[PDB]
């Protein structure tokens, strides 16, 4: 129930001064004719640049997720939804180990994420964050929203 616009404002507070953000899209999802548009309307709200790599099927998942660290210095990972391929456990170790192993953190749909080594996903609304991980990566949380950990 946390829309996408409150998400990335919240992502904003987490890390200010984030310049650019990127999602890895499951092509086949549903409300992608909801949620596609609410990225580029969070976009615009927030000042964040959101890059979308879409992916079809498991063996598009590494080269898409390079495509956003070689092509757009992305910061951050952002996944919205885990009804199909995002919700396979080779996508989401993958994506989780490979943010990790190149900086950044991982904004996640679900606390299953934040198991695996996630950073941060929602409820409504209230943070949900793996306190190891935020240490690590630099993200203090604050004082005003001090979650579900």
């Amino acid at each position: 129930e946390v829309t996408p616009i409150q998400q990335l404002f919240l992502i904003k507070e987490l890390k200010p001064g984030i310049a650019r953000i990127g999602v890895i899209w499951d092509k086949n999802a549903a409300n992608r004719d909801e949620v596609l548009p609410q990225l580029q309307r969070a976009s615009a709200a927030t000042g964040i640049k959101v890059v979308v790599a879409e992916v079809a099927s498991l063996q598009e998942v590494a080269p898409q997720f390079r495509t956003l660290l070689r092509d757009h210095q992305v910061e951050a990972l952002w996944v919205l939804e885990e009804s199909g391929l995002l919700g396979q456990a080779a996508a989401r170790s993958f994506l989780i180990k490979n943010a990790t192993q190149a900086g950044m953190p991982v904004f996640a749909p679900s606390e299953t994420w934040l198991k695996e080594g996630a950073c941060v996903t929602w409820r409504k609304i209230r943070l949900v964050v793996n306190k190891a991980v935020a240490e690590a990566m630099g993200i203090t949380i604050p004082a005003k929203y001090q979650t579900a950990f």
